[PDB]
């Protein structure tokens, strides 16, 4: 949302104050007509039995597929495997009863076959589907998105370790090794974030003004059974109207272009307009996971740009830059 | 299908077969009942029209919520925010003329019901999915992170290590290993514990596990990082005291990486789905390497399960008995 | 309330004064319509023993299930076991035969029927559950915390244990340890609290003023089977504009660091709104005990302090010499 | 569930198996008596409507006592003041709405008795709630005070020192002990009373304990002190007049406080209380330190109760018996 | 109650269970004569009404007296008076708006003269009082006793102050004056509990088999403003049959000697019977506190007797002797 402007912002309660606005409509219509009180409870009431009497033959109908996978996915009870499928045993056991004898009481097997056949007809054409606009609400309330994990897994592996130890290295090479004469390079680690998953190898390319500099003191852990792990970065120069104006350590993100990648494979399955909603949603994952970690924005600094269709004369320099001065 | 017998299968086709047998039942009971089928044919295109009118409600409560994003999920155009709500306006519009076409078959009171209906499904929530659908339409889509963690990890680290694989160790064995020593044997073995729990080094949990020397590095260019560095290790494997085989022993860094995820709580990831994709990470490691050019001819894979009563499990052995059969 | 305006103040007795306003204005209401004064009285009685008929099937639904722990809870009591549950066993049963005789005296089997249908929907359902400001009046009453009992470990582990002595240790270094060139340390052991929970283990970061000068000598003790425990403590320096200013004895809290990291845990259960509540509560907690204590106010001083969120030139050496100057 | 057979296990579904069993019998009572349906659906949607307003007027008068604290509790904002009161006030709006349409199914005088029932129960005292709820809805969300205690005791001494006793147990092996001494095992032993009677060494309570020798310190920097240090200490277990072994031994602070929480009057601490909580605070750090990384392989847990009748319980035989299943 | 037979044992639930037999047989009667139940329960509801505010009139009665001493008691607040008078002001109220609606409903101003003169009647005449036998109820449920302020002044200012040093005390002694060839000084002080508050000043008298041998190192400390004050204890041995049987530390306890006394004094306004009741409070509350006090039973327990009103060759020596043997 801060970053750049065409972050999309959270989802909220917007669809309750439509459910509201047309539930005081339809009751309004009810009343502004002429039916006894008492039809109308038993017709909401009759509709609304029928509604749960219609999931549980689904619930069935899923169970005879999921039986066959008791040995591999809920090791050997049955009690998991029909509360994997038929909600709590416990509610639904009482709704049915409640069902079955208002159901009951107020030609009764033909409703009954109507309603099987009814059901398999929608299972067996598939008319029960899911729109995109509620998948995309979904598997983003409960965390099911591949931008969440790269972004948990970047965060875990790079920036939980490397981010504490970065002022040591700095501090100890704007001395021993970089001359009085050239500048200081500067604090605040600058990562960019390209929103259109092209994430070039070298940064001489796409910008003639940002020349190598230098490398950096590397850092040695043991990861995986993997001893000597070395972490390295570069700095780089920023040259403005031909003459250097600053230094600074810039970095794209690898999941970038590991999303790039994804989209061009087969077996992947990645579409070309995901990589751009994922590419959204990992820069506000990574900026709420730094939000609140101990290692704040005091050691990093992220930049988020979008190129322009036209090239309106768009250069990574002056962003850089005008992210330097603050 | 091999790795582990815990790891299970892609869903079939059983429900599919449960509501041809539902509808088979369904229509011999109409057929032992005594009525018309006229009243029948009636009463189902009506319960259509119903579904139908009532999905109509449900999405368009539902585009009051995207409207406020427009600027940002869908873009300026007002078009795409229909089709994502509703999937299909030309469908959509000529199932509803169909659906309300069939009225002759009091008319507003129905109306009204229905919405009140539906409204009482918004607000008070009861039009939930169950887990085993979730994880049904999760798996369909690809909506895992599991997936993302193993698209990355071929793409970044086995894509780029298994070509050169051969050449380092023919170097390495020709220009230092002595012929007194065991010749380190090609087929990069990958341990897959489905625990995560991955210890930093493996001298610990067997004591029959040494380490023996390093290997060269290589040196390449990613993300604008200059001189990315990559390193291994070699294991020599003692058998009652004296020395069995040696080989080149790796964990899976994505197992730590769900394995950490599920201790923080801005993660919102729990324990049982820890184990669930890491028993799918292996699936889809196994189906990517099938047909990579960088075949299984390069590297193997192992998956081991820790036995819950310690019956003296010992990873020394179970790595031996897949070097018998190199 | 005295530390901080953010603090909050004791709960009071307004929902008693808002209920006798009710009570009044339903009192005028009855009295202002027509109906006999015989017919209210009946069916507030009758109402008023439904309500208590209702509360022993409550009783005897939780009895079902606080039978089963009675060897762990209850010793082997069923005496002590309905004693749990229901309440006082004299009480509740004249208090249930008084409501069946005049429940019974004023179809009867068809109302117990009915009460035991709602009863038990309301248990399934779960209609019945209690709001976010009636808990925290309940767990707040009777001293349900986590900051009471933090606070009170702090009391009885550290300041009843070194408060006293702080005048043997201060007065010994003053004069044989301490130059006469530096001006002695002033009195009153000064304790920082947080109201973010963000303890820092180093005091030389968040302020570049406030820098190490020694330490002070240290007193032993035996304490739960361990024998010489160490208390240790620190002088630390104020610099005003450049140049001294004075010395005093700084600490934190490090409850409000356990505070802290309770809520980054996911066994823990403990959010992120809960540990500023409670980081409020545990203030107050602490200033009511040193209120009251022996060892009073006259050996420490508390400093409560809110971070500003737009940095408004805060600095912590302004503060501890604003109260340094009493 | 291992440490003490009077260690209470985790609440059930007790309850709800209640519940269903006396729906059934209701539906079937009901069933037996002759009656129509509609009464029955008539009257139970008019209790249901009647309990829903009831809740409202209860909320309506709590919320004249949290409206003076708008400005420190709830922030400057009117709706979270609403949302915590009430609880949802979309939902609360619809079932509001919903629930005063069925009084067509003297209206304003059903109101009256109402408000002046509910006012009653307000200031009389009416619905307070049984020791076996409170303790209930304690438990499930975590409201205790040996849940703190128990993560403050984890987060403040195992996680700092279990790493490092290895180490420092080797060393002093190395380095101090002879061979004619026995060798001091691993696995600090922690001893957890379930009386809160912590005596200040253990050179009483049992005379066949006696102190050795101490242990190498542990330094590390902490909430602004610097060197703040930690020991331990070793004990000798005499069988019958003779050396049977050694080990590391330590009571549990948080017991000491438990006990002492509970002498003071200002504390509200009671005497049941206390048991109940230590009875807790043993199965908080058996699940905490079930899935640890530093798990039960550094430390055991040993939970005694001491017999009433005295029969000549020696602490000795607890400790040894231990260290014979190591 | 496990150290003399003598001692009671709190009151439990005796009114309760007589209450809800009462009930019961009182709700069979009603039932079994013929009235209707709406009279049956506006009759109570009235008679619950006419109790009420006559309570409100006994405590403005009470109020008009309690204002005087409004700057001593209740500091300068109007309204801390009326809380301590009228119970609670908010429930009262309530109360009292309830019970006028229902007395006023269901000859007004009538009733409110009678209930008026009726309340005035007896708060002169005094017909509404106190029984023995509930004033003991509620001084012992609120702790308004004078044996609970001496019990736990003996413990506070003597016990908590010396039992820790005894051992200590003891061993000095044994390893430095006294000799292997007598009998050692056993643990455990002993403590005689006379429930007769007829405590002798020297312990010789009373029984000739009773002889003082030795004192005992003493304890200095500091308190209330005096320096130096000091403990010090005795040392005692038993003569059985003119041969020595053993050797404890005897003591007397002192707060019996203060209710002895008190009881002659006219002005302290204490009977001879009230004394025997205390007595055997005072030694009730000193073991309830021994229980539970870390310096508990294993440095010292009690010692209690009654003096046969026959005088039946009563022998203390026997008593402590065979307590001296129960011990080990
Ligand atoms: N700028 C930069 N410098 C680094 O050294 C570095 N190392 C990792 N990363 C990125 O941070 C995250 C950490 O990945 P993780 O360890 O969890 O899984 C890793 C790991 O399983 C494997 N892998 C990559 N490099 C190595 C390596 N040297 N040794 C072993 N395994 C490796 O491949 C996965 C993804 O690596 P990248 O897809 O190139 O980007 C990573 C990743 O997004 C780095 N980014
Ligand atoms: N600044 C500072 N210097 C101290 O010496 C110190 N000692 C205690 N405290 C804090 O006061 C309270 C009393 O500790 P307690 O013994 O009751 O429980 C302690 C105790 O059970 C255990 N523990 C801590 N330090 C030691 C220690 N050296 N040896 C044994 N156990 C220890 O871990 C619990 C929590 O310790 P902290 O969570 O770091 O904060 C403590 C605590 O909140 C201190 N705070």
């Amino acid at each position: 949302s801060s970053l750049h402007p065409s972050i999309p912002c959270p989802r909220g309660h917007g669809a309750q104050k439509a459910a509201l606005v047309l539930l005081s409509a339809c009751l309004v219509t009810l009343w502004g007509l002429g039916e006894p009180p008492e039809h109308t409870l038993r017709y909401l009431v009759l509709h609304l039995a029928s509604l749960q009497l219609g999931l549980l033959l689904n619930g069935v109908c899923s169970l005879a597929e999921e039986l066959r996978h008791i040995h591999s996915r809920y090791r050997g009870s049955y009690w998991r495997t029909v509360r994997a499928c038929l909600g709590c045993p416990l509610r639904r056991g009482a709704l049915l009863l409640l069902s079955i004898y208002f159901y009951y009481s107020l030609p009764f097997t033909w409703m009954l076959a109507l309603l099987g056949l009814s059901q398999a007809l929608n299972i067996l054409l598939g008319l029960k589907g899911l729109a995109p606009a509620e998948i995309s609400a979904v598997c983003e309330k409960g965390n099911f998105n591949v931008a969440h994990g790269l972004a948990w897994s970047y965060y875990i592996g790079y920036l939980r370790l490397i981010l504490p130890e970065l002022q040591a290295r700095i501090r100890t090479y704007n001395q021993h090794y970089n001359n009085l004469l050239r500048g200081a390079v500067s604090q605040r680690l600058y990562i960019l974030l390209p929103l259109d998953c092209g994430v070039p190898d070298n940064l001489s390319m796409a910008d003639p003004n940002i020349r190598f500099l230098d490398k950096l003191p590397q850092q040695t852990g043991d990861r995986a059974g993997i001893k000597d792990r070395v972490y390295s970065n570069s700095i780089y120069e920023l040259l403005e109207n031909g003459q250097r104006a600053g230094t600074c350590v810039l970095e794209y993100a690898t999941p970038l272009q590991t999303l790039f990648a994804m989209s061009q494979y087969s077996q992947a399955g990645f579409s070309r307009e995901d990589r751009l909603e994922q590419a959204k949603l990992f820069c506000r994952t990574l900026e709420d996971i730094l939000a609140d970690a101990p290692e704040s924005q005091n050691n990093c600094r992220l930049i988020a740009y979008q190129e322009p269709a036209d090239d309106s004369s768009f250069s990574l320099s002056q962003e850089v830059l005008r992210h330097l001065r603050q």
